[PDB]
């Protein structure tokens, strides 16, 4: 008899994906890191030649964390001492090696604790930012030059995000935008001088005598944001005798009348440059295209040349507005914005027009834009046979938008339906990434013919390992509610048979443009769940759920906890009324906002669900962060959103968790969903008499990611579960 | 069938004791609330009248949380708007009444805010502490006289004591004493500048965006203690001079050679007051004795009348020096001292002369002196029947040591074991109070012929219910263990069989000096695990217990988390033994110090325990505060003790938790033993893939005693313990 998938196998990594994550470094050429090696492949015949031994740094003297070769390959920027700070921010040492003399620069070398860094995206100039502050070095060797002079810790940064930009607008530290040919260099400045702090507890090893307290300036909804400035500085013409001038670039005045954010930077041209700005009530953004005047050294952003998006049913872009991609010449540019149906399609703008040209549309949604070339542009979209969770590759001729073509849809329609891709330079060539429902495949295409060159990488290895296993399966299906059709997702125990009944977890995200139910092939806890304890795994996108239009997305405006909650409730309903489905044993869990949305259907007294587990969720819509809750609920005060910030906390359910089993988790140093957010849950259900069971993790953030806490609360979660379903 | 005592019992106080509280106002008279009225008792006759109406403040406009009334019964001090601090301190509005003009007075009132307020001993003067600096009224409707200047938040304490003084040393919150007539006021001043502070976070009502950070000066082992310095101001020069000098009395040379405390302060006469000093180091006090120079206007302390109290075993005094009693004419004090055989015995002294003369003798101890008038002693001990777990009343004839009568030994010989004492203002008359076997009994007694007068409440109400009630029984006796008696205490089943296997549950404390083997009658959550659920609630008191003389209680000097904790693995085979126990349902739990060693014991690896319950538990000794932790372990450093301090923690056993259920359990709020100690051991458990029960208190503090919180925290523990003992 052959083996189940355990929770050891998901906790050990049992059976692993293999990727082919290539970078490309021009039109033709892409490096590989293959046994600890970087080589260069040439794409046209998929020949390679070693670019850098793995023994060049036997002698280091420090464990490398990453590299970074310059776009002239003539240096590679060698990482050490990581620390991380939030998702996506962290500090290291840099070491630069000279490729061509084959040796370590020695002389002016960047600083420890540098916070970021980034080569020009030509040639070998670096730009770096350390305590806050911008310093640009022309030649690796040579002095560096400092930017900004104003950084302070946790009030000026210049060139990096603050926590909130970081996390909810840029999705990156780095406020950094070099030119297309490295002559300027654009940045932001973020100044968090009244914004107020988060504060909680950090206890370290048990060497520490006593705890440290954390100070994040972290907005809450309604609270005093961040404000913003944006500059750009020639750095063709920089002195080792006098400062640098950096040229400000003003927000259009229908921002600067009240609350707002940068939140997008695009160069266009080498003299051109597009931002854009959005309203801290984010239904109204403006992009300004800003052209370098020679003659005055100034930057210019013509009235003509702005262009507003708006909405009346919701927020702008599904996160955000998203990001124009120019034309050769700058004069014209193709964005993705919501048509007159409410369904995210292809826009083609002159930078002078008002009115913009839809270039695609129908009842499915362009997801990114891709690649641009004089003849084509290429995107992905979730097209092909109205599935909402595929997704595809498409390029569509300029010069006749009648003419589409899939260039993914039919490579392996079973085993491949959900794609990404990654362009060569000039667009010349491009990997799709296959991500299910099969297994991962990578392969290497040419544009002129859309040849499929080659398979880089099939997961045949792994595909060997799964046969003597019992592996789960996933259906993919909808239901019909109000005329609508909204899917749902099962993974569904081995040799499933309905004709028994099964246990059922409903795994919730439930977010705003969340998607729960897609082809993705995952190998996760649900997997082990469903091979090991023959529970079924569901998941459903209901009202609010992304990439259907915004009918569906803008459903829950100025209203979370809402239609979102009512949803899962409905779908499991349903789910309990199938003969497959065990109606005396369905629970819910989620983690984030997934966590929130369990907690206010456990709280709902619905009587559906018998048990379930929330992780770091949110409780209060107060206690969140400004820029994710204010674009959905608007602004916590009475002249706004105030009474439903107030009727949509777990806190006001306690009673209702009377007749159920709940599992509250939070990592104590979670410094995005602060473990307040929980710390006010337990105190209500305490308050009204309910008991529930608890886990904090000490010193785990949002993650709960450290090696020994991702084990310790997979196991916790499956005992509860186990238990709940009298499993043994 | 009779019902048992059930959890809802306990938690629903449906069975209540009743007390009485009587307050002495003079030699023959006291006060006691009757339906919120205050009456007036004669003690000679029974008679009484209606001091003050229930209904004089019902136009008051605030809840009134407690009364004082002056000596001289002129005026009553009302208590309104308190406000909980730590154990003992707390801040509250104050109203004073005139009782003759019975009216309420509206000038120049206690300030809002207000720390401490006490009356003179005599007449009616007040002194308070605000903003913490001292203030004494002369006269209740008349400006107040400001005694210090210095008064700083967390930083300066004039009069008041600082967290660690308040929980370890003085057990009160106030730091100052009135002299016998009321001319002095002598006060402590405790400079917290150096001390580091504990931070923590409390969430408040869910109203509270940002949670705040609570910042307490608070010595941990070995850190930076407060230092302290000692005044004595004249009150009746007040009204004459501007600003009355506060006189200095400095520490002795022998305490100001290094870090030191002030651990007793006792007025001896009108012109005379005695100070006991402890070296950091516990094992050295140094009494001085005190004298007005009327000519000079100082106190002079002449080294002919000090006193050296030292150990060569241990620490001094049971928990501190003990006090002295002072002879009227202040030339001579008893004070209990531990004797050459290492029992705690009464020794006069002469206050020039530095040998004593003890007046008692034996292998049993004295609890505490009473009351002493020119002709008795008047003292609580252990002597009776051997019984170290008991406490009886002896008066001891001044005149001729070998007369020493037992006051309450015959009383009721079978209800009444425990009893504690409540004497007239000069002991014309005393009020014993019974708290065990039998259900508590308050009688009323004359001094002159030691005849009972009445019985003031006997509980008959409480009797006449618990006879519907299958009541629980208590077994108190001994085991010999290397030739030493070690008392425990077992809370039996009704109908207990001894040819049957119950499961049992540890009850630990096993702190230094602790006592839970007694004859006190408890209501509390054993007497539901043995009433309703046939659980054997036991407790035992091994090596490091108190009142059995200095061999048992300095056995675990130096050696914290040691003896003590193998005593109770010991206790539990030794109960094993017996035969009515089921060796493989064998619980442990504990609270505080109960709590480490309960945690000590689930990590030993002994095998004799199945699951354990530690409700917020000491972790590691470096975490916990300086003045008790040091007491026995000394410093932790490598010339002193830090090897110990190393070896002793719960963190260092964690592999060996794999072999127990445990849950743990703390409140976030606890400003005594910090949640950092569980997030520590959290942590630990988590570090080597343990799984374990966690539930966190939140803004609960060291009692997670909220009403809500306290049913809580008993239903969860009981869910637990009953799911270990395969209990329905
Ligand atoms: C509070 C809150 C919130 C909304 N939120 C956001 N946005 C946009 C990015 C910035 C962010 N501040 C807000 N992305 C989110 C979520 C979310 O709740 N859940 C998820 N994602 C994206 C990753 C996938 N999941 C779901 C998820 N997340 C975790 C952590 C899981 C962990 C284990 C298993 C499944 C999981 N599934
Ligand atoms: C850490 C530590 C410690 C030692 N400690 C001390 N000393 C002297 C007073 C100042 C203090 N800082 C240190 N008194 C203590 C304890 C203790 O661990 N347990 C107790 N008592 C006295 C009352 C009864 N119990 C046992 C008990 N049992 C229950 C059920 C409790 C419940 C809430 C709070 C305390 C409880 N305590
Ligand atoms: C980064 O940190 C290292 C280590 O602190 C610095 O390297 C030298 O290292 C030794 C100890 O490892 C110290 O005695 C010296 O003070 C260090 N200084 C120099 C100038 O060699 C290193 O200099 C730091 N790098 C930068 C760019 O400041
Ligand atoms: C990158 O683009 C910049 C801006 O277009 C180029 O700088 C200009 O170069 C021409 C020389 O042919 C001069 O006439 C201009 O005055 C320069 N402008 C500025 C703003 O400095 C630059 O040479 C390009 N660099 C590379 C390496 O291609
Ligand atoms: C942006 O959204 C806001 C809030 O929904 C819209 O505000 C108007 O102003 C207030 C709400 O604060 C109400 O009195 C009106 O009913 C709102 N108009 C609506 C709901 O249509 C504002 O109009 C929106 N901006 C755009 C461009 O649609
Ligand atoms: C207890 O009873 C005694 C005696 O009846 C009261 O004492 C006083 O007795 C004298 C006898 O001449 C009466 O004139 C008074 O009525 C009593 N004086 C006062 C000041 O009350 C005594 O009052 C009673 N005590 C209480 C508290 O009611
Ligand atoms: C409380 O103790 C602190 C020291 O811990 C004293 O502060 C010092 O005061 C002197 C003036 O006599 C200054 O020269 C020092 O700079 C201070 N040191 C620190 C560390 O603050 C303080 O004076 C004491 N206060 C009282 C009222 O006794
Ligand atoms: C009362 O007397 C005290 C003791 O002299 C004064 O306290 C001094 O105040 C001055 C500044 O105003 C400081 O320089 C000294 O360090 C203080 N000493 C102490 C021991 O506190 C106090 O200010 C006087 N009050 C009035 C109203 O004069
Ligand atoms: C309380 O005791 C104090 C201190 O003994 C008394 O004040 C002294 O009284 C004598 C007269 O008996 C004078 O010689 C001294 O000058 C006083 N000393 C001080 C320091 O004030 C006081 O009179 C007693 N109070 C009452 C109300 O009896
Ligand atoms: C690949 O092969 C071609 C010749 O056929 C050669 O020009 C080139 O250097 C090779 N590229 C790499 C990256 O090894
Ligand atoms: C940051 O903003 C504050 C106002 O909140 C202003 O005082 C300060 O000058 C700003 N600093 C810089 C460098 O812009
Ligand atoms: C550059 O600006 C900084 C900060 O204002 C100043 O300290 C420094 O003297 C300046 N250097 C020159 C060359 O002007
Ligand atoms: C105490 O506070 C109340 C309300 O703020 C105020 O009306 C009253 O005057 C205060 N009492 C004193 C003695 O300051
Ligand atoms: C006090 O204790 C310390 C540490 O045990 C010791 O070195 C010193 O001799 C002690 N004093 C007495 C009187 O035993
Ligand atoms: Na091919």
């Amino acid at each position: 008899t052959r083996k189940t998938y355990t929770l050891t196998d998901y906790l050990k990594n049992t059976y692993r994906l293999k990727l082919y994550s290539l970078r490309w470094i021009s039109d033709h050429e892409y490096l590989y890191k293959q046994e600890n090696n970087i080589l260069v492949f040439n794409a046209e015949y998929g020949n390679s030649s070693v670019f850098l031994e793995n023994s060049t740094f036997d002698e280091f003297g420090h464990s490398i964390n990453d590299y970074s070769i310059s776009p002239d390959g003539q240096f590679i920027l060698l990482e050490y001492n990581y620390v991380k700070q939030w998702r996506h921010s962290y500090t290291a040492s840099y070491d630069i090696y000279d490729l061509n003399k084959r040796q370590l620069i020695t002389e002016e070398r960047i600083p420890n604790n540098t916070q970021w860094v980034t080569w020009s995206p030509v040639g070998h100039k670096l730009a770096y930012v350390w305590n806050n502050d911008i310093y640009v070095k022309i030649e690796p060797n040579l002095p560096s030059y400092r930017i900004t002079w104003t950084g302070k810790e946790d009030i000026i940064y210049n060139g990096i995000t603050d926590w909130v930009y970081e996390e909810e607008v840029f999705s990156a530290y780095s406020a950094l935008w070099w030119s297309p040919n490295g002559t300027f260099l654009a940045y932001a400045q973020f100044n968090d001088t009244e914004v107020p702090l988060i504060e909680y507890s950090f206890y370290s090893d048990e060497s520490l005598q006593y705890p440290k307290t954390v100070r994040v300036p972290y907005p809450k909804a309604g609270a005093v944001n961040p404000t913003v400035k944006f500059f750009v500085v020639n750095t063709d013409s920089l002195s080792s005798v006098t400062n640098a001038t950096s040229i400000q670039i003003t927000a259009p005045a229908s921002m600067l009348i009240g609350d707002h954010y940068l939140c997008d930077v695009t160069w266009a041209t080498q003299e051109r440059i597009s931002l854009q700005w959005l309203r801290r009530i984010q239904n109204y953004s403006v992009m300004d295209i800003c052209d370098y005047d020679e003659s005055s050294g100034r930057w210019n952003c013509l009235v003509a040349r702005q262009h507003i998006e708006m909405s009346t049913t919701g927020w702008v872009g599904r996160f955000r507005p998203s990001e124009p991609h120019f034309t050769l010449d700058g004069n014209s540019f193709y964005k993705i914005i919501s048509n007159e149906e409410g369904y995210r399609h292809i826009c083609y703008f002159q930078i002078d027009k008002k009115d913009c040209t839809f270039i695609t549309k129908g009842t499915w949604e362009v997801i990114g834009i891709e690649a641009l070339t004089s003849d084509y542009l290429y995107y992905i979209s979730n097209e092909y046979k109205g599935m909402p969770g595929g997704r595809n590759l498409y390029k569509i001729q300029l010069s006749d938008y009648t003419k589409v073509t899939c260039l993914s849809c039919e490579l392996n329609p079973e085993r491949c339906q959900y794609y990404s891709v990654s362009f060569s330079k000039e667009a010349k060539y491009y990997q799709l990434r296959c991500s299910g429902p099969g297994l991962p495949l990578y392969t290497l295409h040419s544009s002129v013919n859309d040849k499929g060159l080659r398979v880089l990488e099939d997961n045949s290895a792994l595909d060997k390992m799964l046969q003597n296993v019992q592996m789960p399966s996933k259906k993919l299906d909808f239901i019909i509610l109000n005329e609508t059709k909204f899917w749902y997702q099962m993974i569904l125990p081995p040799h499933f048979d309905k004709s028994k009944k099964y246990p059922l977890l409903l795994d919730v995200y439930a977010g705003p443009c969340s998607q729960k139910a897609d082809t993705v092939f995952r190998l996760n806890w649900a997997t082990y769940l469903a091979s090991t304890e023959n529970i079924i795994v569901a998941s459903f996108d209901g009202r609010g759920s992304g990439y259907q239009g915004d009918k569906i997305m803008h459903a829950i405006n100025r209203r979370l906890g809402t239609f979102e909650v009512e949803d899962q409730i409905e779908a499991a309903r349903q789910f309990s009324k199938m003969g497959f489905v065990d109606n005396k044993r369905i629970a819910i869990w989620g983690w984030s906002y997934g966590g929130y949305v369990t907690s206010m259907v456990l709280g709902s007294g619905s009587g559906v669900f018998k048990c379930g587990i929330a992780v770091a969720p949110v409780s209060r819509w107060e206690y969140y962060d400004s820029v994710y809750t204010e674009r959905y609920m608007g602004l916590p005060t009475p002249e706004d959103n105030l009474d439903h910030y107030r009727n949509s906390t777990v806190m006001s359910r306690a009673e209702n968790f009377k007749q159920v089993e709940y599992l509250l988790i939070h990592g104590t140093a979670d410094d995005n969903v602060h473990f307040q957010q929980s710390a006010q849950i337990s105190k209500a259900l305490v308050d009204v008499g309910v008991d529930f069971q608890a886990m904090w993790y000490t010193d785990e953030d949002h993650g709960i990611a450290s090696s020994t806490a991702h084990q310790h609360i997979y196991t916790h979660m499956s005992h509860f579960i186990k238990q709940c379903f009298s499993l043994p």
